């Protein structure tokens, strides 16, 4: 009941300087292909929660 | 009842200086083919909290 | 009741200076085939929480 | 009595499907530096000369 | 009297797909740096001279 | 009374699927630091001539 064909794919990615920092969930995909079939996503993420940076 | 054909593939990635500093769930997947059936995420991410970077 | 077929796949990732440094679950996939079927994430990941860099 | 100084360059070239077919003097020189001094070219080319595709 | 001074350079060249075929003189440069003082170029090229895919 | 002084490069070149077929004088020099003084060049070249490719 779920068919899922990929037949003659032809695919590049080309970066010089694309750094990562201090990132969550960072998921580049660049030239890609993706196929996703009932996702469920129920995440938390808390960053930068208190006190930060003061004087 | 799933079916997953891949047939004739020609993937690449192609870097030079893309490098990954202080990063949570970092994924790169450039030229990638990814097929994800029914995924669940139910993740708890807290990266910086209390008291940070204070003068 | 699953049937997954990779057939004539040429795949190739070339790096040179993509380095990692101080990363939490860090998957570099680029180029790459990958499948996966009913996946369930309960991660827990808590870095940098309390007092760090203060003055 | 010539004097060339180069200071802190920060040079790129990023290309995907950038191929070369049937060239006499290609000379790609994307993102380059390039100091030329008093060149003399006297080159002599002859590509297709004659009796060519012809019915 | 000639002096080059080249200090920090930082250079890249990336490429996937970038073939060469039947080329005379092909010369790739992408991100170089090239300092050429007094050149004198007297070539002869002939290629495809004479009879060539008549009917 | 020729000075040539090269300090800190950093020189990359990254390629995947750049081949060569058929060429005559490829010099491939991407991302490359080159200095050439007084060259001269006498050459000669001749690739395809005659009765090619004819029917």
């Amino acid at each position: 009941k779920v068919q899922i064909i990929n037949k003659k794919l032809d695919l590049s990615n080309v970066q010089s300087k694309c750094g990562s920092k201090d990132n969550i969930k960072h998921v580049p995909g660049g030239g890609s292909v993706q196929i996703v079939y009932k996702p469920v996503d129920l995440s938390k993420v808390t960053s930068k929660c208190g006190s930060l940076g003061n004087i």
